[PDB]
């Protein structure tokens, strides 16, 4: 197929600053900086990744691969890496973390707009990817993250191509077969995840009874604030016929005619009079913020 012109931006380990760590478990430790390019007068919040062995670096090289080579706005793209013992991955910071432990910790302040408004946002850059030819094959509420409350974006690659048994469509479990519309099953229940406020999906099941589960006819159950319309598209998304279930580009269709009336499709007790930070809030974006510039703002040529 086409070539990939796409630009893999080396960063010197000199370039970055004011080091503190956000996460760490089972692959390594993801942390939160500051890069500071050339005499550019800019600082560009950023995350830091790391899974030394050289298979940890194959693994991590082929997820700086697929993020290159991707530019999106829903989809989190790789500013360059930094060639150091071990490969590290910079990306843009996305402050508020994963989106399960963020419905999770703000349930009582998130309302239809926003929960409608990450569908529609998840399935674009979802869609995204299906135009890129790319299969992401870990789609999950852990995998997007939050730049802002009103702006999510996909994250982790490298299993991404051209085990989350519990995020898995039928055909994945019993014959490894990924496509786009295994990605569309992964949507479903990424979208039951946070129509639950960030529930475990078929919590207490072992993953080995999962695929019998399902092969009965068992699925997901109906969030209490799902209206039959919500969740009959998360439904048709575990459909056994793949090609029954919708197109990323109709989830979009779907849940956008939904956004525009948020009430009539999530019933929420005290709805509308919850609010989120915005960048309309009070100190909203901890060192000299004056050159501060966000990854969305920094291009290059
Ligand atoms: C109480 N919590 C403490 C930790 N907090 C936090 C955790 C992680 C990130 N950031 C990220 O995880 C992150 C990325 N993480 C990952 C994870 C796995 N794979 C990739 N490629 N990126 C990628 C890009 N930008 C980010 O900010 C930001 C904040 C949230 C509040």
């Amino acid at each position: 197929e086409a070539p990939n012109q796409a630009l893999l931006r080396i960063l010197k380990e000199t370039e970055f600053k004011k080091i503190k760590v956000l996460g760490s478990g089972a692959f390594g430790t993801v942390y939160k900086g500051l890069w500071i390019p050339e005499g550019e007068k800019v600082k560009i919040p950023v995350a830091i990744k790391e899974l030394t062995s050289p298979k940890a670096n194959k693994e991590i090289l082929d997820e700086a691969y697929v993020m290159a080579s991707v530019d999106n706005p829903h989809v989190c793209r790789l500013l360059g890496i930094c060639l150091t013992s071990t490969v590290q991955l910079i990306m843009q910071l996305m402050p508020f973390g994963c989106l399960l432990d963020y419905v999770r910790e703000h349930k009582d302040n998130i309302g239809s707009q926003y929960l409608l408004n990450w569908c529609v946002q998840i399935a674009k850059g979802m869609n995204y990817l299906e135009d890129r030819r790319l299969v992401h094959r870990d789609l999950a509420a852990r995998n997007v993250l939050v730049k802002t409350p009103q702006h999510v974006k996909i994250t982790d690659f490298g299993r991404a191509k051209l085990v989350p048994i519990k995020w898995m469509a039928l055909e994945s479990i019993l014959h490894r077969i990924y496509t786009h519309q295994s990605d569309v099953w992964s949507y479903g229940v990424t979208v039951w995840e946070l129509m639950t406020f960030g529930s475990k999906p078929y919590d207490g099941i072992p993953a080995s009874e999962i695929s019998s589960i399902l092969e009965k006819g068992e699925r997901l159950p109906q969030p209490p604030i799902c209206t039959i319309d919500v969740y009959m598209i998360m439904v048709k998304c575990w459909m056994i016929d793949a090609d029954s279930r919708p197109k990323f580009r109709e989830l979009i269709i779907e849940f956008s005619k939904m956004a525009r009336d948020p009430q009539r499709y999530l019933v929420i007790q005290g709805d509308e009079r919850m609010h989120l930070p915005s960048p309309t809030d009070s100190n909203f974006y901890e060192e000299d913020m004056d050159d501060v510039v966000d990854a969305d703002e920094y291009l290059i040529p």
